[PDB]
């Protein structure tokens, strides 16, 4: 689920299924942060982990 | 729907809705945070958006 194109609810749910009772941070407006990474390319669970606490 | 008891995916639905572009921090572990509010008692809109950014 987390090797593909992610965005909106569907990233977000992925951050929370990755990132467990850890919890993370979703911040979308920061430039080439998670939306360029994970939303307009395809997402990893490698970076997807960097937005977990 | 931010009016009731909201948990895990449920919750974390809540402030994507509610926080929109401004995107949210997702703290489970931080005492007396988002869980104890929001899961184990009734959410509210204004304690939702002491989590967007």
């Amino acid at each position: 689920f987390v090797n593909q194109h992610l965005c909106g609810s569907h990233l977000v749910e992925a951050l929370y299924l990755v990132c467990g009772e850890r919890g993370f941070f979703y911040t979308p407006k920061a430039a080439k942060g998670i939306v360029e990474q994970c939303c307009t390319s395809i997402c990893s669970l490698y970076q997807l982990e960097n937005y977990c606490n």
